């Protein structure tokens, strides 16, 4: 039953528009196969399509904003474009239909209205961009009757190993098709859908734009050699409309020129399914898809008061349909330095000068190739996969559909390597590489990253403890099945524990540090002069200058996090081996955060070095850091340490903005300086953990219970509010919050733990 399980969800899941880093295309969840890709472009002139033309997400003044309004990976979703640039808004619908032996068929409309401000009779080249991989595989665009490009819908037949036998059927559409009067359409017709069928080397099939271009530059260049010039040259949107040459390969560009509104329809059919998918199928399971998706959200993500209007209702709707419809499937090598070098081992004073001379040598090789499923921070600008970000984007997805998060855990797990390693940011294939420039895409088998997914193992463990549909819940819902998964995951989820142990230890038994342990300190690896990207919290100030004698309270809660869940998942397996030294490790854990983290003095935990005079010195910077055994929720609800940073939570002139709380204190000397990242913005995610632990204290017998009601209430109120405001005005989510204005600051489209805020809304955690 859980084979079986497995089964139905690959098949569920298989298919779907997992190609984030463009505004609209399909891929399915297999390495080399079959994909899809949308392109669109005004052409007013013989030189704009080139800068008008639109494929990869980007985020400028050209584009008022996009993304889904609803969205389930199983069932398919609506997507909206508004693009000022090219006076359009665009509508893809795309929507899934199961059957057959091979993950289902599918189905998109891409429907494009001209905006108040565009010229009632706009010229839009639009392309649909169609490749394949694999050796053993073959796809052929059936051939028109009309001689010069199709009056009607094109058809291309194809076949692969994993996809069996398929069509896909790019149709005729609706809208005006402009006609030329030119002497050129006696060769090239009047004007008319074409499609090119090209090869390519396999690994370049992603490049759609360069390869597209090459086309039509041969086009222009035939036009020049045929004698076709400026004494009477054709209109630019037939200068830009390939010559039909359908037929066999891996490539197939399908284009139509539009006059004013246009829609046509993507039907790809899985000849191992019923009958072949239709229009109307189309249309019917669209508004099926979103009676589902409506339905679901109402139950999954009840807004409590005050936010139960509907205004916060559409921006839930918003927040949520962006964070998991950012999910995507990306394969292939990443870069990584598997050299291993001493001078990673961080021994040294000045280990920073060290570590930049081993980067130095360049001993990073490609390696894989790898596959992972999972969602993203941001479509225009960081398409990709980062570890301690998906901790936060599963928190809601779990929520939604708890067999799509542990598939997207299993995914990230699948990376991880001998040691317990896996890279903070995936970067897998060249598609991949081209949004990143060549000096970052390395990574370090020496990094490490907050181990976030924990909290949603956590959270899968406590739902456990106490078809679509059915699929959705069907890891909770049959206890043995959950079981199995975890029995599996266990052994990587040690694995790695025993890996940050391993690579990111602090050193007590060198110094004159006394502790009630000597085993327990942590120090991230990684950190340079003015950061610790490795942490999370980029440029948030540590111990200057930095010293192998840190140690850092981030990072010993995060394990202290991971103890906990160990202890949770291992008693459910009964490693009862396991278990007692995991208790044996979380009580050290708790005494050495007081023993070697908590200032007296200032009244929260700090960061520490060692001397000029070579003795333990705590470094404080009231801020995130400050709370971490806090936001972890590894303090006794009695604690006079807790209360005590509840007091610093709760100071307005600390760290409590009307905003949200500060990532430092207004107060601290690094306050608003320097690139200023972590350095006093609000940040939702780590408010988010805030936000969770004084709920927890506030629904509970204890001394706090009521000042935490209290922080509680008005922080979810402040942190909800700024995220809605600025969502109102902007159309974004953002990636941070400006304390002293409560405007979106830095990128937008961060969708991205700012989504989080669906979950703070609908409480009852
Ligand atoms: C015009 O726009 C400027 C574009 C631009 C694009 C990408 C980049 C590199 C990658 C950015 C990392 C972001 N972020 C950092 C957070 O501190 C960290 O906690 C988190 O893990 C990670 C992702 O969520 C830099 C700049």
């Amino acid at each position: 039953l859980h084979s079986e399980i497995g089964r139905l969800n690959n098949q569920s899941l298989l298919w779907g528009p997992y190609r984030p880093n463009i505004y609209f295309g399909t891929r399915p969840r297999i390495g080399k196969s079959l994909m899809t890709g949308l392109m669109w472009g005004k052409i007013e002139s013989y030189t704009d399509f080139q800068h008008t033309v639109r494929y990869t997400c980007e985020q400028n003044e050209g584009m008022k904003g996009y993304g889904w309004d609803e969205y389930d990976p199983r069932r398919g979703g609506i997507q909206s474009i508004h693009d000022i640039q090219n006076g359009l808004d665009i509508t893809t619908s795309f929507v899934k239909i199961p059957g057959g032996a091979h993950g289902g068929s599918w189905a998109a409309r891409i429907k494009g209205t001209l905006n108040d401000d565009a010229p009632k009779d706009q010229k839009t080249i639009v392309v649909f961009y169609v490749s394949q991989e694999g050796e053993n595989s073959e796809l052929e665009a059936v051939p028109s009757e009309n001689e010069f490009g199709y009056e009607g819908d094109v058809i291309l037949k194809g076949r692969s190993e994993a996809l069996g036998n398929y069509k896909l059927v790019v149709t005729k559409g609706k809208g005006v098709i402009p006609q030329s009067d030119h002497d050129l359409s006696r060769l090239r017709g009047p004007g008319q859908t074409v499609v090119q069928s090209l090869t390519y080397p396999d690994e370049v099939l992603w490049q759609a734009k360069p390869i597209l271009f090459q086309q039509l530059k041969a086009g222009i260049d035939w036009l020049v050699e045929n004698k076709y010039d400026v004494a009477d040259p054709p209109p630019p949107w037939q200068v830009y409309l390939l010559a039909n040459k359908p037929g066999s390969g891996n490539v197939h560009i399908v284009q139509k020129v539009f006059e004013g509104d246009f829609e046509f329809d993507i039907l790809f059919s899985s000849e191992s399914a019923g009958k072949e998918v239709t229009s109307k199928d189309l249309e019917r399971e669209v508004k099926q898809a979103t009676e589902v998706f409506g339905e679901r959200f109402a139950r999954v993500f009840d807004l409590k008061a005050p936010f139960q209007g509907d205004n916060y209702k559409k921006f839930g709707k918003s927040m949520f349909s962006n964070l998991i419809g950012g999910i995507g499937y990306f394969y292939g090598h990443s870069l990584v330095d598997r050299s291993y070098a001493p001078e990673y081992d961080e021994e040294n004073e000045g280990f920073w000068e060290d570590a930049a001379e081993a980067r130095a040598r360049h001993q990073e090789a490609l390696e894989g190739p790898y596959e992972l499923f999972t969602s993203i921070p941001s479509r225009p600008f960081f398409p990709r996969g980062f570890l301690w970000d998906e901790g936060f984007h599963l928190l809601p997805i779990a929520d939604w559909d708890i067999d799509l998060a542990l598939e997207i855990i299993k995914s990230w797990y699948n990376l991880m390597d001998e040691d317990g390693w896996i890279a903070r940011e995936q970067i897998l294939g060249a598609e991949a590489r081209s949004k990143v420039p060549k000096e970052f895409q390395t990574q370090y088998p020496h990094y490490a990253n907050p181990p976030t997914l924990f909290l949603v193992l956590d959270n899968f463990v406590e739902r456990l403890r106490k078809l679509d549909e059915t699929l959705s819940t069907a890891s909770v819902d049959n206890p043995e099945v959950g079981l199995e998964y975890l029995r599996r995951l266990y052994p990587l989820l040690r694995r790695q524990f025993d890996w940050f142990r391993k690579t990111q230890a602090g050193d007590i038994k060198s110094y004159d540090r006394e502790a009630y342990s000597t085993k327990e300190a942590y120090r991230w690896r990684g950190r340079t002069v003015s950061h610790c990207l490795t942490s999370g919290l980029d440029d948030y100030p540590r111990p200057q200058p930095p010293h192998p004698g840190e140690l850092h309270v981030d990072l010993m809660s995060w394990v202290g996090v991971m103890v906990k869940s160990l202890i949770s998942i291992g008693s459910l397996l009964g490693a009862t081996e396991d278990v007692e030294f995991y208790t044996k490790v979380l009580d050290a854990i708790e005494h050495n955060l007081d023993d070697l983290h908590w200032s007296e003095k200032e009244g929260c935990y700090c960061d520490a070095t060692i001397d000029e005079f070579e003795e333990h010195k705590l470094v404080c910077h009231k801020g995130y850091i400050s709370l971490f055994p806090f936001l972890t929720g590894l303090l006794k609800p009695d604690s006079p340490k807790l209360g005590k940073l509840l007091a610093l939570i709760g100071d307005e002139s600390e760290l409590w903005s009307p905003y949200g709380l500060r990532s430092l204190s207004k107060k601290d000397e690094f306050y608003g300086t320097a690139e200023n990242y972590w350095r006093s913005p609000v940040w939702i995610n780590i408010n988010y953990l805030a936000i969770v632990q004084l709920y927890n204290i506030a629904t509970q017998d204890g001394p706090y219970k009521e000042t935490a009601r209290d922080l509680y209430t008005r922080l979810r109120k402040n942190i909800v509010e700024t995220v809605y405001r600025n969502w109102e005005e902007t159309g974004f989510a953002w990636e941070q919050y400006n304390p002293e204005t409560g405007k979106g600051q830095r990128t937008q489209h961060f969708t991205g733990w700012t989504s989080l805020v669906v979950k703070i809304m609908s409480g009852h955690h």
